[PDB]
């Protein structure tokens, strides 16, 4: 595609900045991208030597999708470099990395967690959470279910602005506003839905529970959901009624919201232009 | 589904009581899991401690990793064979899924060879992963997943198959740069896409554990295998070894050679030395 493929010259790829087993993201920069004049610091997400079909089609996926979306809130794509070589994907560097990371940083950190960049209050937390919720708002307006939604998947940018990334396990759903596969997925069991965990169902409303879960993260600053649990463990948990705790640092509203999330029937739960609607109702109070 | 079936079910010949099992220290990890070296008491019938390795799940686990850990104690349980790692049970019931096997003291093949022996040597390990394959084969049983890292090195240095999570009996999650021509363009795992598999690994271990198709990314490799190109004769290398992995990597199934041949070539190499 000639409106998204980069000169690879003019690509130059830095330090590592985290690392899976089948891929990695580089700190990189850009020379005369989009217009721009000169240098820009960019991401660029890659393949390593061990890469596997379904790795390389996530990939190439994730491009496809960033190529239709554009959201204050959702990573921006510049382009990719994808002939005589691999495929570099570019896309725009958040400065403070995952919304975990930066959130568990807070813990250490001063001025901290108290209840300018640095310094964090409840305010700021529901902020983040209503940023995040207008994104998904949008991605279910394009028929599109990310099913990977988790606080390592949000990156905070330049002014802690939320950008949901991490679009390679993210699935078109105009046909039935549904994504079944047969086989087994790739989201962590945690983050899942009780239907796409049982019934392997992926709609905007497993996203909805994810969302939950990102939520419960979010308040913790940046907790391990179902801490001690083992994941099999969470196939009967779910079924027989059982949902995580009201944790410390948690009002009664917020919880409220995040047991709405985690109603067992998907048609019960709020749809994502209500949640932006209730964390904007508990911000201005 | 299937999973929540399987987890079910699952929770006599294979249950080891968890309070016999002594965890030690990690052997090594992914993002996903981990295997750890322990002590279990009356292992099996066996008087005092046998060392072992214990594979659990980490906490962020996918259905994907639960359901291959559940599918290797499936496969695990059928077989038995001297260079196949043995299955000696699993905990189920106190916590999280613990599947313990067979402690082999080397680690995986691929980083023996990269601490690296004589070609004596290199041909005997050939001939172990050889005779267990076929082994396999003879079981209805496609490994899939065949590589020097999946490979586990024992004491005498004796060859153990691991890495049962992928196998089949009888999307893709396989590195591509060890997959079979058929199984990149048509997603079909056979026997004879296992071969394919063994002459990469047949690669890696004259290479000293090399990295196949160097500087060669696994999205171009689609292509050059389709038009004709193979990896080149390695050095520290024989005529006769390079010509029995060219064969492996036959685009027809039908013309590599089966696992016997296989062998009965590098049972052949051996006595003429
Ligand atoms: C959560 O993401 C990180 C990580 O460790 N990811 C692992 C788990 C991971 C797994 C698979 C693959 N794959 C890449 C493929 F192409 C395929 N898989 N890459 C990485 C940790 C954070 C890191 C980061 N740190 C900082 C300080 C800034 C920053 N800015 C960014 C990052 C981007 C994309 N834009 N701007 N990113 C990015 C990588
Ligand atoms: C290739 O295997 C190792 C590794 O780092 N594997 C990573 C990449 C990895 C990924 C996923 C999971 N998962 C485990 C799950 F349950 C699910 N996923 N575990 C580990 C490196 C070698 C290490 C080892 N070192 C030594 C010195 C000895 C040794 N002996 C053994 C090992 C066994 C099984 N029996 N005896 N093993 C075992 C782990």
């Amino acid at each position: 595609d000639p409106k998204w493929e980069f000169p690879r010259k003019n690509l130059v790829l830095g330090k590592t900045l985290g690392e899976g087993e089948f891929g990695k993201v580089v700190k990189a920069t850009a020379f005369h991208l989009k217009g721009r004049a000169g240098y820009t610091t960019v991401a660029v997400k890659m393949l390593k030597e061990n890469a596997s079909p379904s790795e390389l089609r996530d990939l190439l996926s994730e491009f496809n999708v960033l190529k239709q979306v554009n959201h204050p809130h959702v990573i921006k794509l510049y382009g990719a470099c994808s002939q005589d070589g691999p495929l570099l994907l570019i896309v725009e560097y958040a400065k403070y990395g995952s919304l975990r990371g930066f959130l568990r940083e807070s813990r250490k950190v001063g001025p901290g967690y108290l209840g300018d960049e640095r310094a964090l209050t409840m305010g700021d937390l529901i902020s983040f959470a209503w940023q995040i919720s207008q994104g998904m708002q949008y991605l279910a307006e394009m028929k599109l279910v990310h099913r990977d939604l988790a606080a390592r998947n949000i990156l905070v940018a330049e002014g802690r602005k939320m950008k949901i990334s991490d679009f390679g396990l993210s699935r078109d759903v105009y046909e039935e506003d549904s994504y079944v596969k047969r086989s087994q997925g790739r989201i962590p069991v945690k983050w899942m839905a009780i239907e796409s965990l049982f019934d392997h169902i992926y709609t905007t409303q497993s996203d909805v529970w994810s969302f939950g879960v990102l939520l419960w993260e979010i308040v913790t600053l940046g907790g391990n959901p179902y801490p001690g649990i083992p994941p099999e463990r969470l196939f009967n948990l779910l079924k027989t009624g059982h949902r995580m705790e009201r944790p410390d640092n948690c009002s009664e509203e917020m919880y409220r919201l995040m047991l709405q999330c985690w109603k067992q029937e998907p048609d019960k739960r709020p749809v994502f232009a209500d949640i932006s609607k209730d964390l904007e109702k508990m911000m201005v109070k």
